[PDB]
């Protein structure tokens, strides 16, 4: 019943981080974008890079911020505030370890579950985990302590055909997504094999 307004993609900025596997939901945004026809322009004013496209009378912007990782929730609440966009007409992409790649799941709230990136957009919506997250399966490699340096990796051959076969099946629902179809968008995405 509530229409998603505001899609972000997190990412770190800059060449030393394109294509590692911690910039997932930036690139589910870009091919969403390129799917689109839509210019992702840089404004200053949102900490990132911004797009636009109509969808039902209503406007539907994208957002890939421009900050660290870290304090991708100043980019998130800049634009949320400037047009009133309450969180739960917000769909965030992102990374996620507790999924193998080729794995991409729809979930509404919880926990931040040690990401960063969603640790501060929790924090900068005035504490509202009320939001949607299209989590991307990057897998996991085994212990607490490596995390860190696999995130910042470029995954092999065959693990990013599986990203990019999971973010493919995430955009076949974009139609039950934009509309807010929670429920029928889960049971398409959730019932793919990569
Ligand atoms: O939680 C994940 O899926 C991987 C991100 C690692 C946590 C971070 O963003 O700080």
């Amino acid at each position: 019943m509530t229409a998603v307004q505001l899609i972000v993609g997190l990412g770190n900025p800059g060449p030393e981080y394109d294509q590692t596997r911690h910039n997932a939901g930036a690139l589910f945004v870009e091919r969403l974008a390129h799917a689109q026809g839509v210019s992702l322009v840089a404004d200053r004013k949102y900490f990132g890079l911004v797009g636009k496209f109509s969808h039902q009378g209503k406007d539907v912007r994208l957002l890939i911020p421009t900050t660290y990782m870290n304090r991708s929730g100043q980019s998130v609440a800049a634009l949320a505030g400037f047009f009133r966009i309450a969180p739960d007409a917000i769909l965030v992409a992102h990374d996620e370890l507790d999924m193998p790649p080729g794995v991409a799941k729809l979930k509404t709230g919880g926990g931040h579950g040690g990401h960063n990136g969603l640790r501060d957009i929790i924090a900068q919506l005035g504490n509202q985990n009320s939001f949607h997250r299209l989590r991307l399966g990057i897998g996991h490699p085994g212990h607490s302590s490596l995390v860190s340096g696999y995130v910042l990796g470029r995954a092999p051959r065959s693990e990013q055909e599986l990203l990019d076969t999971s973010i493919d099946f995430a955009l076949g629902v974009l139609p039950e997504m934009l509309a807010g179809d929670w429920t029928r968008a889960m049971q398409k995405l959730h019932s793919q094999k990569a």
